[PDB]
């Protein structure tokens, strides 16, 4: 291969992205920046600091990266992507305008009202007398959302409207999630059955990645508080081929073509939460790149060429394609740090880690890791992802959780339900 690849960020979903990047024919040299050591088998590990524009861009030039990958949305909501296209470096992840979908909830929620694209009723609202007044006049139970960048945390489901006020003060009124909480919007809560759903979108041409199911709280049985995602898994059938088609049809390529008639084309990963009920769709939010943890289950069942379809989309040129997927089940589960979504501690020491990634059905991937002395030791909230792959999902979930038996780390926490019924 020629191209060299640069991918932006340090958690799990990137290393799962490097491990399937490694595949490619088309690759070169692979970078990370900032990564983290337990990736450095995989790729060279940059320490930079990647809100830094001017950085990620004259590292692109001293290593004569072809093609940069962004894992999460910061970066994006900052402008790296129009940074580095400014420099004639092609970049998998949208402009900041395209990126508004997840930098802001309410540019998503009018985008949907405008363009007839089903979703939850809902209101935005910046002061605690306007958010009140619609809590008052509501159904419950009802979800505040951080308008922001709140990283999964900021959503919370309120059943009584003491709950709601609480949740509203903590966003407008106490600040609790900085800028992101400076706006809210309040929805209706849906129910039926939610799904993560991936699509490739190339500026116009949308191709359907895969599907996976998510699991948002911290506890089993959607227990707790949300979260960035505690697990996943993807397998045939999630929903059907019908389903796929009317995602596409009612909610997906309506956003695109909006989207590209304002001049603010989307070019990355779209990947849609939606609810389904009585067989149909709504939107329950856009996030603008790769989901974590839900890649993980994913990019194991890709047949297709990973780096050459971020390639194609970044150039524009998915007119053409497809993806091609497995029939495997794949599965992940996180474990965190004692506290997580909350206050947890780090520097933490985890025995076992070498052991898991001794056997050979499963992956081990450093979401949250680093190096202290001899041991590894806890660095975030999203420690360890274990992925394992199978003929069903009993038998995927079967090896993840015997891999996770070999885990020694009692700060740990991991859901058991992840790929239950």
């Amino acid at each position: 291969g020629s191209m060299n690849v640069l991918v932006i960020g340090s958690g799990g979903r990137e290393h799962s992205m490097l491990h399937h990047i490694r595949k490619s024919t088309l690759l070169n040299k692979l970078f990370i920046a900032p990564g983290r050591e337990g990736m450095s088998g995989l790729a060279d590990i940059i320490d930079i600091d990647i809100n830094s524009t001017i950085e990620v861009i004259q590292v692109c030039k001293k290593e004569k990266i072809e093609l940069v990958v962004i894992g999460p949305e910061t970066p994006l909501m900052n402008g790296l992507s129009d940074a580095l296209t400014e420099e004639g470096i092609l970049v998998f992840g949208p402009s900041k305008a395209a990126a508004r979908l997840e930098s802001s909830k309410g540019f998503t929620k009018e985008l949907c009202m405008r363009y007839g694209i089903p979703t939850a009723k809902y209101g935005y609202f910046v002061d605690t007398n306007s958010a009140y007044k619609f809590i008052d006049k509501h159904k419950l139970p009802l979800v505040v959302k951080a308008d922001g960048l709140a990283q999964g945390k900021g959503t919370v489901i309120c059943h009584t409207h003491e709950e709601a006020y609480n949740a509203v003060d903590a966003m407008l009124v106490h600040h609790k999630f900085g800028e992101a909480g400076c706006a809210i919007i309040i929805e209706e809560f849906l129910e039926g059955k939610e799904i993560s759903f991936f699509t490739l979108v190339d500026g116009s041409n949308p191709v359907i990645l895969g599907v996976a199911q998510d699991y948002k709280t911290i506890g089993d049985n959607n227990k707790g508080p949300n979260t960035g995602g505690m697990g996943s898994y993807s397998k045939p059938n999630i929903i059907t081929q019908e389903m796929e088609h009317i995602i596409i049809q009612k909610i997906i390529y309506p956003t695109i073509k909006a989207m590209f008639n304002m001049n603010i084309q989307f070019r990355g990963l779209l990947f849609a939460g939606i609810i389904i009920k009585k067989n149909e769709p709504k939107l329950l939010e856009y996030n603008v790149r790769f989901g974590d943890p839900e890649t993980q289950s994913i990019l194991p069942r890709l047949n297709s060429d990973f780096l050459k379809l971020l390639s194609l989309t970044a150039k524009g040129k998915l007119g053409n394609e497809s993806v091609e997927l497995s029939k495997k089940a794949a599965l992940c589960v996180v474990v965190a740090s004692r506290g997580y979504p909350g206050e947890y501690k780090k520097n933490s020491i985890i025995n076992g880690i070498e052991n898991i990634e001794k056997l050979p059905n499963v992956q081990l991937l450093h979401a949250g890791t680093r190096r202290e002395g001899n041991n590894w030791v806890s660095d975030s909230g999203r420690v360890i992802n274990v992925v394992a792959q199978g003929e069903n999902l009993a038998s995927a979930k079967h090896q993840a959780y015997a891999a996770l038996d070999l885990l020694d780390w009692p700060d740990g926490i991991y859901r058991y339900d992840i790929g239950s019924c």
